[PDB]
């Protein structure tokens, strides 16, 4: 596990055992994101709910948004995985299968959107804690976009009353 922003947000690929799963709570995860899909969680943990629940026991608060390995998130699943992110600072984890493609990529959106950083710093930085971070030309596409909707995606994110 690793953070990109010191106890704010960090990244990780599909814990094994529960223990790991404590070891995230000792590193003051609080919040965590599931990136893979139903199919990926199963592997290691028989059933997607089963393992969503084991979060939940051990004090974690979960979201499931599944994005296809390789892939990225739709601009609908983008505007929640960011909506809950932005909601709460503190802890957050956002895992995948390795923590590496996916994670990474939706940990770069993040420092993009936050701190306005270009599509490159973004990637660096989040390469700088987690090598090889944003696999895909698809994934490195969309976050070049992000910079560019930045404006719009913060506009969608706190439209409110």
């Amino acid at each position: 596990m690793y953070w990109v922003r010191r106890k704010t947000i960090g990244g990780s690929g599909l814990p094994y055992t529960e223990n790991e799963i404590l070891e995230w709570r000792k590193e003051g995860v609080k919040r965590v994101l599931v990136l893979p899909e139903d199919w990926e969680i199963e592997e290691s943990w028989g059933d997607k709910d089963y393992y969503l629940s084991i979060l939940k026991k051990n004090g974690l608060q979960p979201l499931h948004i599944p994005i296809p390995d390789g892939g990225v998130p739709s601009d609908s699943q983008f505007l929640t995985i960011m909506k809950w992110l932005l909601s709460e600072k503190e802890g957050n984890l956002v895992h995948c299968v390795g923590g590496i493609g996916r994670t990474g990529t939706i940990l770069a959106s993040y420092l993009i959107l936050t701190e306005g950083l270009e599509v490159e710093s973004a990637i660096d930085e989040v390469r700088l804690v987690r090598p090889g971070a944003v696999q895909t030309y698809e994934q490195e596409m969309f976050l070049l976009r992000v910079e560019g909707m930045r404006k719009s995606w913060l506009k969608n994110i706190y439209s409110n009353s």
